[PDB]
């Protein structure tokens, strides 16, 4: 019928739903869909980002080109189509002579019925496949060109590949077909080198995930200033878990640290000082490690401390150590207030801490290079998590440095962070953590 007869039809029919997971994944649909706009899709990982070109893909009349990086998620993503009955196939490295035969085979041929077509960048890039391309471009099939994981073609976006900077002519071949790129990356940066290197048409239509959740209180304590650090631990753990409520513990938390010795010393703590808590880490065997989880899962023992890693009453995370990256912080602080009721997101910063990761980063860069020398890309590590240092050490609105990494607006922040319910406060800390290093 309509167009949202046809859309709400192939949801169920195929993918199995009754809706789509947000409006923002449902209107990115309708836009890709439309056929009229170059797309961009930005969105955390997990959202569902596959269906806003898959699902368009099967509405329109040709094939689709997806590129994407790593033949592993490729497989999975191809595995996951072929148990939905969709007619997909893949073009990559681990294909033998004659797969790759076969399936120039079925794309050269008239009206082919390959209607969705996974492929590298290298393979999308390669001199022996352009014959197989320019024939689907001059016998106009290609409905769409689908660049998945677009953060790739940036030296800012953690996992730069160069033969992301060849999609862009390969676009441009393409006047036709409306290209959507798709990625979790959301900085600015990112964003505007993808706009650039896959040279989409303008106006780009836009659907990106506003990084603003108003449940969650974002506060940052400086170690240096607290007197009784487990104790400190303590009181916001329970306060969290609705101590004055005095209904008994509601809800569970996660406390995230770097080390393993950290991992078991504070659960120790944090039990002994009057709270359940459980670590939670690879040097654990594997069993004990599923038991600590489904305990915290069955809301058995109501903190986990953790070193590494979706419930929706998680009313609180701590970060004992500054993270690695702002993107870092902002993804596990966010595994909290899920079922959008208040919650707590509290880092736990000192200078020894920050110069001892800042340290780690380095070493690690630095093993990089005597790999494989010098990168552009090594220098967007280093400010990934300068800027959470910054967001540590800056007066200001907390949700609203968040926002200002992802590019959004200002959120309207109401005393939803430690420094907009009281700015002096926080300010009298900050000056204190200063003289803390005084004579
Ligand atoms: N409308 C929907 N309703 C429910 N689940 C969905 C919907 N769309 C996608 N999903 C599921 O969400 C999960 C995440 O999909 P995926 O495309 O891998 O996310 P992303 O690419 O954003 O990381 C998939 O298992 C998919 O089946
Ligand atoms: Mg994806
Ligand atoms: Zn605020």
């Amino acid at each position: 019928s309509d167009p949202e007869r046809r859309v709400r039809s192939t949801l169920k029919k195929v993918f199995g739903f009754d809706s789509f997971k947000t409006p923002l994944q449902e209107s990115a649909t309708m836009a890709v869909v439309k056929g009229n706009k170059d797309v961009f899709v930005c969105m955390p990982t997990g959202a569902g980002k596959s269906l806003c070109y898959q699902l368009p893909a099967l509405l329109a009349k040709g094939i689709t080109i997806v590129v994407s990086p790593l033949i592993a998620l490729i497989q999975d993503q191809v595995d996951h189509l072929l148990t939905l009955k969709v007619r997909v196939s893949s073009l990559n490295s681990k294909l033998s002579a004659q797969e790759r035969k076969e399936l120039l085979a079925d794309l050269e041929r008239e009206k082919p019925q390959t209607k969705i077509l996974y492929i590298t960048p290298e393979m999308a890039a390669s001199s022996s496949f352009q014959p197989t391309l320019n024939s689907l471009v001059s016998r106009h099939l290609l409905s769409y060109l689908v660049v998945d994981e677009a953060h790739c073609v940036s030296q800012w976006g953690h996992d730069f590949r160069p033969d992301y900077l060849r999609l862009g002519a390969l676009r441009s071949r393409l006047g036709h077909a409306p290209c959507v790129a798709l990625t979790a990356t959301a900085t600015p940066q990112v964003q505007e080198d993808v706009f650039a290197a896959l040279h989409l048409k303008k106006p780009v239509a836009i659907f990106k995930t506003p990084c603003f959740r108003a449940n969650l209180f974002y506060d940052v304590q400086f170690k240096e200033l607290i007197s009784d650090p487990y104790g400190n631990l303590k009181d916001f753990c329970l306060k969290a878990l609705g101590q004055e409520a005095d209904k008994g513990l509601s809800g569970c938390g996660i406390v995230y640290c770097r080390t393993r010795e950290a991992c078991e010393q504070l659960a120790i703590e944090l039990s002994c000082r009057g709270v359940n808590a459980k670590a939670y880490h690879a040097g654990l065997k594997a069993s004990e490690r599923t038991l600590v989880q489904n305990d915290w899962m069955e809301e058995k023992v109501p903190v986990i401390v953790a070193t590494i890693s979706d419930k929706a009453n998680v009313r609180f995370v701590a970060h004992w150590n500054i993270a690695k990256s702002m993107a870092g912080y902002y993804q596990e602080s966010g595994r909290a207030g899920r079922d959008g009721k208040p919650s707590w997101c509290r880092l736990y910063y000192s200078r020894n801490d920050r110069d001892q990761v800042s340290f780690l980063i380095r070493k690690e860069v630095a093993k990089l290079q005597e790999k494989r020398g010098n990168k552009a890309s090594d220098k967007a590590t280093i400010m990934a998590f300068d800027a959470l240092v910054t967001f540590c050490e800056e007066l200001g609105c907390r949700h609203a440095a968040i926002a200002k990494y992802f590019g959004d607006a200002l959120p309207a922040c109401a005393k939803g962070c430690d420094h907009c319910q009281n700015p002096t406060a926080v300010r009298r800390r900050l000056e204190a953590l200063e003289r803390s290093s005084s004579w």
